[PDB]
């Protein structure tokens, strides 16, 4: 999102957000979701306009900001952009960094990128908030990303948090839900008046942790907790392969389930289902070896006594 600031009296102190849209910049304007007013002497009465376009495809992978967009008025005094006179039919930024100058005003019109990119936990939910959040200038998306700063979880009563839950928990990010987005869109145009009116991530984040028992303490206690102990994993989802690193697990990933020779029993120490092997093929699963599911597993990485809670486990189906 794009923030704007100035160090005099210009913007009244106020910080703003400019989601995507069109701002007429000048004195005599007064404060709409598509105005902005700037005191000074030296500027017209109609002196800039500011337009932000909604995210490209690659933001969501790169972090980039939306352009921004400046036009001239047909001023007197001329507008600047980092010292360089803008002018013709405008120009178009990329930078995180812009200095904006009306006039033969000193006090400059600061804008600056603030990165938010949300990821989601699955196709439906993106779907009913995609265009909304690329109203917001928020770039979205499902796939993994050195960009994302949040992540969706879909909020439901009957069952376990999903692997991409777990992951982007232990990940270290700040996850979110439903509610929040709907904070956001109803206090879109006030939070363009004030950029401290804007909700915090981290409150609903904290709040989720602490409403709900499928949660641990903190991310910090559950990485490398299982460091020391191996083990078997039927092919399963690529979040599922880094979740059980992340537990600092050692991970031998077989196929067929027929694929368990006695070299896999003598250097495994539990192994990992699916959903659907878990259930049927009962049958014909080792004798010797614990078998869990990840849901399961995450409900003991939960206790306080992980470590011991599955070693006597190894030494109840082993004796």
């Amino acid at each position: 999102m794009w923030i704007i600031e100035a160090e005099g009296d210009i913007l009244k102190g106020k910080s703003r957000i400019l989601f995507p849209g069109t701002y007429i910049v000048g004195r005599n304007v007064s404060d709409d979701s598509s105005h902005i007013q700037v005191i000074s002497k030296s500027i017209s009465k109609r002196h800039a306009r500011f337009t932000i376009l909604t995210p490209s495809e690659k933001d969501y992978f790169t972090g980039g900001p939306c352009e921004f967009e400046v036009k001239d008025l047909d001023t007197k005094f001329g507008t600047k952009v980092n010292e360089k006179v803008v002018g013709q039919n405008g120009d178009s930024y990329k930078e995180k960094d812009l200095k904006i100058q009306l006039g033969k005003c000193p006090f400059t019109i600061n804008a600056y990128w603030r990165s938010m990119c949300i990821q989601f936990d699955n196709p439906e939910m993106l779907s009913q908030w995609a265009s909304n959040l690329n109203l917001l200038g928020i770039p979205t998306g499902l796939r993994d990303s050195d960009a994302t700063t949040h992540f969706v979880m879909n909020r439901q009563a009957g069952s376990s948090i999903t692997v991409g839950t777990m992951y982007a928990f232990l990940k270290k990010t700040v996850i979110i839900d439903d509610s929040y987005l709907q904070y956001l869109s109803t206090v879109k145009e006030s939070v363009i008046e004030d950029a401290s009116l804007m909700p915090d991530a981290l409150e609903c984040f904290k709040n989720i942790i602490k409403n709900n028992d499928q949660f641990p303490s903190s991310p910090e206690d559950c990485i490398n907790s299982l460091e020391g102990f191996s083990c078997a994993m039927l092919n399963t989802s690529s979040e599922s392969h880094h979740l059980l690193e992340l537990l600092g697990l050692r991970i031998s990933t077989f196929m067929s389930l027929g694929d368990i020779d006695k070299e896999l029993i003598s250097k495994t120490d539990f192994v990992v289902l699916n959903n659907a092997v878990y259930d049927s093929e009962k049958i014909s699963f080792p004798e010797g070896i614990f078998c869990l599911t990840i849901e399961q597993l995450w409900k003991i990485i939960i206790e306080r006594n992980s470590r011991e809670l599955i070693s006597k486990e190894i030494e109840r189906l082993k004796y």
